[PDB]
């Protein structure tokens, strides 16, 4: 269950949390949301954690055809929270290795990238 650490900026709560923008951490049942301001809060209403959200579901291409399926969960998952919103799949691991779904969210495009080095990073819109 969560710890919800709310207030305006400067009221003392990330030193309160002496203790043990978004700063999630582990409490060791064992529990931590700690908010910055206003702004913060406002933007992890279930509407925007559900309706302005872009994803990008992110596969390990090298283990194979079980991790495009691995996630199919995922994308199901994403399509219960809203079913409009935008997923970009992108398999890694390229360098190291040897399908796409056309009940799944609007598919926006499909990238093979080697996630390690510069070469994605325009389609993100
Ligand atoms: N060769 C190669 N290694 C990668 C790639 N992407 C991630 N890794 C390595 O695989 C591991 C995956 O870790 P990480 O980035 O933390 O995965 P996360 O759990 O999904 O956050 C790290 O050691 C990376 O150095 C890739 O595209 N190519």
């Amino acid at each position: 269950m969560k710890l919800m650490i709310v207030g305006n900026t400067g009221s003392g709560k990330t030193t309160l949390l002496q203790l043990m923008g978004i700063d999630v951490k582990d409490w060791p049942l064992v529990l931590v949301w700690d908010f910055a301001g206003r702004e913060e809060f406002y933007s992890t209403h279930p509407h925007f954690m559900t309706q302005r959200a872009l994803y990008l579901a992110v596969y390990d291409l090298s283990k194979g055809q079980a991790e495009v399926d691995a996630m199919k969960p995922w994308l199901f998952n994403i399509k219960a929270r809203a079913s409009s919103s935008p997923v970009i799949l992108v398999g890694t691991h390229l360098d190291v290795s040897d399908k796409i779904l056309l009940g799944f969210p609007a598919i926006r495009d499909y990238h093979f990238v080697n996630a390690t080095e510069e070469s994605l990073r325009k389609t993100i819109i």
